[PDB]
C-alpha cells in the first residue's frame, strides 16, 4: 500500500554501487542523460531529471547506506517519500542491494491514484535496470 521492497545482487562491490546512488554524472547515465543534480552531504538536496524527482540526503553512510527524503514534484507539497538503500558485502566483489520505499502516498496533488506503481516501476524498470545494462553490472 505505502511502501515496498526490492532486493538486488550484483558481482560488483559495494562503493561502485554506493556511487550510482550518489554520483551526479553517473546517475545522469542511468537517466539517459537527463541532469541529475547532487550536494552530497546531511540534509543536501538532489534532483533527477530536471527536478521532476527530488529529494535530499538525510544519512550518508559511504559505501553501506544511504537514506533520503524523495518525492514525485506532482505529490502534494508537503508530501516526501523515505528511500534507504543498503549495499551489503556478500562476498569479494559480490554486493546485496536492498531498497526499502516507505511513505509513499496514496496520490499526487490533483488526486490522481497508482503512486505506488509508479516508484516500483521507476526503479525497476529504468534506474535498476541500467545499473545492469547501461553500468555494465552484472546481477543475478
Amino acid at each position: 500500500g505505502m511502501s515496498f521492497e526490492i532486493t538486488e545482487e550484483y558481482y560488483v562491490p559495494p562503493e561502485v554501487l554506493f556511487n550510482a546512488f550518489t554520483d551526479a554524472y553517473t546517475l545522469t547515465r542511468l537517466s539517459r542523460g537527463s541532469l541529475a543534480e547532487v550536494d552530497l552531504k546531511v540534509g543536501g538536496k538532489f534532483s533527477l531529471f530536471s527536478g521532476s524527482i527530488l529529494g535530499e540526503f538525510t544519512e550518508i553512510t559511504k559505501p553501506h547506506k544511504i537514506v533520503e527524503k524523495w518525492k514525485f514534484r506532482d505529490w502534494n507539497e508537503c508530501d516526501y517519500s523515505t528511500v534507504t538503500v543498503e549495499f551489503i558485502s556478500v562476498k569479494e566483489n559480490h554486493t546485496k542491494l536492498k531498497l526499502t520505499h516507505n511513505n509513499i502516498p496514496a496520490s499526487n496533488k490533483y488526486n490522481e491514484g497508482g503512486v505506488l506503481e509508479r516508484c516500483k516501476n521507476g526503479w525497476t524498470q529504468n534506474f535498476l535496470h541500467n545499473i545492469e545494462v547501461i553500468l555494465g553490472y552484472p546481477k543475478k
